């Protein structure tokens, strides 16, 4: 089997991407944030505290003939941005882009933090990291991908995120029309439960490539590119008037600037992030300080190849027994 679903930016900055997901019988379609940095499929629901719902579509298990309470199971998750959610668990039928899993754990939110409430466009998350990170207790649950894996034509999914445009998540096949040149595969560690790999270095604009190992995660659920402070300082040093602002909490730059590209290495291959991908717009409405898309990881504890980096590539998440990542230009 395979599946193929379009993923759409939630706003004009590509802050996140939503993908429609069918849950239950008859189908209830919710728009979920597919997150390769977490392992819970959770949704706004008929159980979510009413004051914490503001415009989201909710899953109502009582209206699904295939929903079953997973008795005694609870979940609670905290993300890198400080947001959180928690609740109880149902099993139900979940379909993405024509690919169906029966008995998927659908984590129903009783509580969500303010950042989720305030984002009316995201109805929940679909985690695509390794199932070792799943937060369901006392019986950990599998991701949609791990449940689908044995049924797929090939044990893979691909992320093809758009720049200010829709893109695609495919499951079970690699669309050879969706990328240029060849795909370069690189090793993954699952030791922390993430799609963790080591980039071979970077370049700023038309500068020389610096060969240096940068260990980080491929995370579709993070907007920006978070790299070591040395690398980030070298990038922003090429933008007149750019500075790190502890008031704003990152590098900002004059909105009048033209940004240089940023290249990262995947083995001997190179992925180029155009400068425009690194512009996240005025910090507050009407400001001429713009927020940067490359930020320091020094206050995180891990480097994160978020959407700024991933949307410059066609990315293969290869979940064979020995997982790998692949990157192609597009
Ligand atoms: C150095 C690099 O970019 N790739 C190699 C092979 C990665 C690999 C492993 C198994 C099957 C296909 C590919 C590596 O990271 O060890
Ligand atoms: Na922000």
């Amino acid at each position: 089997s395979t599946g193929s679903a379009t993923t759409t930016p939630i706003d004009s900055l590509d802050d996140a991407y939503i993908t429609p997901v069918q849950i239950g019988t008859p189908a209830q379609t919710l728009n979920l944030d597919f997150d390769t940095g977490s392992s819970d499929l959770w949704v706004f629901s008929s159980e979510t505290t009413a004051s914490e719902v503001d415009g989201q579509t909710i899953y109502t298990p009582s209206k699904s003939t295939t929903a079953k309470l997973l008795s005694g199971a609870t979940w609670s998750i905290s993300y890198g941005d400080g947001s959180s959610s928690s609740g109880d668990v149902y099993t139900d039928t979940v379909s993405v882009g024509g690919l169906t899993v029966t008995g998927q754990a659908v984590e129903s939110a009783k509580k969500v933090s303010s950042s989720f409430t305030e984002d009316s466009t995201i109805d929940g998350l679909l985690g695509l990291a390794f199932s070792t990170l799943n937060t369901v207790s006392p019986t950990q649950q599998k991701t949609f991908f791990d449940n689908a894996k044995a049924s797929l034509d090939s044990p893979v999914f691909t992320a093809d995120l758009g720049y200010h445009a829709p893109g695609t998540y495919n499951f079970g096949f690699i669309d050879t029309t969706a990328y240029t040149g060849s795909i370069t595969y690189t090793a993954v560690s699952t030791k922390q439960g993430f799609w963790e790999w080591t980039s071979t270095g970077y370049a700023v604009g038309s500068g020389t490539f610096k060969s240096t190992s940068i260990d980080g995660i491929a995370d579709t659920g993070t907007t920006l590119l978070y790299l070591p402070a040395t690398v980030v300082s070298a990038y922003w040093a090429q933008v007149s008037g750019a500075k790190s602002s502890s008031s704003v909490g990152g590098y900002v730059f004059p909105c009048s600037a033209t940004l240089p590209s940023f290249t990262f290495g995947v083995g001997s291959a190179r992925i180029v992030i155009p400068g425009d991908y690194i512009d996240f717009g005025p910090i507050s409405t009407g400001s001429s300080s713009c927020f940067g898309g490359i930020q320091s990881s020094a206050g995180i504890g891990i480097n994160i190849f978020g959407d700024v980096a991933l949307k410059a590539a066609f990315v293969v998440f290869n979940g064979a027994t020995t997982p790998t990542l692949g990157f192609a230009s597009k």
